[PDB]
């Protein structure tokens, strides 16, 4: 029990309503982890970092990752450290507008580890904006060239958490057979002036500025969906190398919210690896896809009534659930490999009770 | 191997356009369709030596892996004629760890009948069902006839993982390993289509049914609501489902109040079971949310083609053009259609036959036995 990470946290993942109620400061600073990561292998040792495959089935499968970040160092670390394995791949975009203390925690973290680094090509991330592609792009680059043999390709962002350990995330993606998992679904019409009409940063802000944008620049129509995926290796490497797709994302770059739109598009081209026909027998939704768990307050409910999903226990922010333990139970009965989104200062037993039982199951 | 089975099917499976047209003219010529076809009297006398049919028709009666002999499956099969394709099927899809019932309809020749009783007794997992319907077109009596072969099933063993349903003319693109994996990957929920109910589907069960001179038909009786507080949803009569499922279905008594008040609608077998995979508490089931619906190519249960769907993939068709025949708008395939058809996900393909193309179930046959025994 070594490697194991006042609430009874098997109470809540079981959804006892006694403890919801009753979990519903000390904190290191990206100074301290600057000079915790000196000794990497005190680091390690202490932070509890997984250093070697726990089993040969997960040292065949190798799995990259897109990690974009901007601050809260002591998330970023935990959840590295939750999906960290020595096998697998991870690339760090660090927002060039980051506390500089922060960057430098960051590299701190990464430079122990031959598999964990800042990408060679860093965007000031704008809300909404195509820099948001543009950070997963830049990782995608780095990946796909250092390495041929990871399998898939999962992006996140700070506030991601998975809810599966690195064994069963392996054995929901051989069940894809070299297919990719993404949202996608037939562009609502009601979206259109996302593209129809240029976008520019005003003040900080990606605004609509009238101007009309020329028709989308390929034969497969637009399809909507999320910045989150779980794409093969051979999605990426036709991303980066294809020249149609390269007309196509620079076509998006003045669109709104490009990131919820591009890669479900490129799910749908013919030709594309591990794509799905354009025809919309073959959409995915957000809960049938496994990319990504997120509850919409607004589609919170009676599941048995309806709903897609039971009302938030935590907070909401821009109509997205911050989860609190409360959440917890019934998300982990869900297939998705993450979830978003989590927050220490909204329910830090939410994110405990969650990386304390998937380093336990793992562990098994 | 003894288990192995002037076409190169290794260039038909890769879409070969020389290959595939070679065997549309074979199909052509007379010396083809004047060839020798086996007779249900054929199979009654063949399988009377039980010990020389399975090796003379190559049945494996050995588990392949550990892996498969953990994981068994049921089937239940609804079958009515045509023999031969009754015995191909079965043979692709046989093992000895599954369990295997076969609804032989009251309206079958007799001797078709005895034919399949035959094939059966020749394996102690392979029985026809206790309780015969005599099925009617778009009736209640199709879904009878799997409720049946449900509850022999169920009860003739307790380790069984899912139920796959089948009719005469479906056949596996997958081997039982990979339909072991597939149901693996399914961890313990259902598998089968299940959409938002289309207004163009509503009469179906809005109003009574009877069978008039042979076909069920509109009676003009409005019948009452649903006896269910979720929606009525739309899908198939082919379904992949748990046993858990099927104790439950056997079993509750308000499914059983919702079969009662279904047996007087049109079709029933397509709304059933997509909706009963959306009732709160019915093992394997999806919330009722839209956002849940499979529809049948995201499904996994069958792969078929319909004609007014069929076209230019890579302009919005979900699928390429019949390289068979169209019957009843459903495509009957044909060797053409076999490379595309191998990289979708789905356990089995429909329609088959035989009198359309031999060479289609013929070269998918061999590859799938070729791929068991690797
Ligand atoms: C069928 O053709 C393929 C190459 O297209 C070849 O590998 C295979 O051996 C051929 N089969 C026979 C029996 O000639
Ligand atoms: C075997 O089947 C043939 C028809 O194929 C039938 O005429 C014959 O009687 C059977 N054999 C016997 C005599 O048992």
């Amino acid at each position: 029990r070594h490697l194991e990470l006042n609430v009874n946290c098997t109470k809540i993942l079981q959804g006892d309503p006694e403890e919801i109620q009753k979990v519903k400061r000390p904190r290191w600073t990206p100074h301290d982890y600057i000079n915790m990561t000196r000794d990497c292998a005190s680091f390690i040792r202490t932070r509890k970092y997984i250093v070697e495959p726990l089993t040969k089935e997960e040292v065949g499968f190798p799995i990259a990752y897109s990690i974009v970040v901007h601050h809260k160092i002591e998330m970023l670390d935990r959840l590295l450290r939750a999906i960290y394995m020595p096998q697998n791949f991870y690339c760090i975009h660090v927002d060039r507008k980051a506390e500089e203390s922060f960057l430098a925690a960051v590299q701190g973290i990464a430079s122990c580890f031959d598999n964990v680094f800042v990408a060679s090509q860093l965007e000031s991330v704008v809300y909404a904006s195509w820099t948001r592609v543009k950070a997963d792009l830049n990782c995608m680059k780095d990946l796909y060239r250092m390495n041929a043999n990871w399998k898939y390709l999962i992006n996140l962002c700070g506030m991601d958490f998975p809810i599966k350990t690195n064994l069963e995330i392996v054995r929901k993606l051989k069940c894809s057979t070299g297919e990719n998992n993404l949202e996608t679904e037939k562009m609502p019409p009601n979206k259109e002036e996302r593209w129809k009409k240029r976008y520019a940063v005003v003040d900080g802000k990606l605004t609509n500025t009238g101007i009309v944008k020329a028709p989308p620049p390929l034969k497969t129509p637009l399809f909507s969906g999320s910045a989150y995926f779980v794409v093969t290796r051979e999605y990426v490497g036709y991303v980066l190398e294809n020249e149609n797709i390269q007309k196509l994302m620079e076509w998006a770059q003045d669109t709104y919210s490009p990131d919820e739109f591009l890669w479900a598009t490129i799910q749908r081209i013919p030709e594309v690896p591990g794509s799905f026909p354009s025809s919309n027998k073959y959409d995915l939704s957000d809960m049938n896809a496994i990319a990504r768990f997120v509850k919409w307050q607004y589609f919170e409910g009676d599941v048995s009534n309806g709903a897609p999903y039971p009302p938030c226990s935590g907070v909401h922010v821009r109509s997205v659930c911050v989860f609190g333990a409360g959440d917890l139970s019934w998300m982990l009965r869900q297939h998705h490999l993450f979830a978003n989104k989590f927050d220490m200062d909204v329910d830090p037993f939410a994110i405990q009770c969650l990386d304390e039982h998937l380093r336990r199951k793992a562990l098994e």
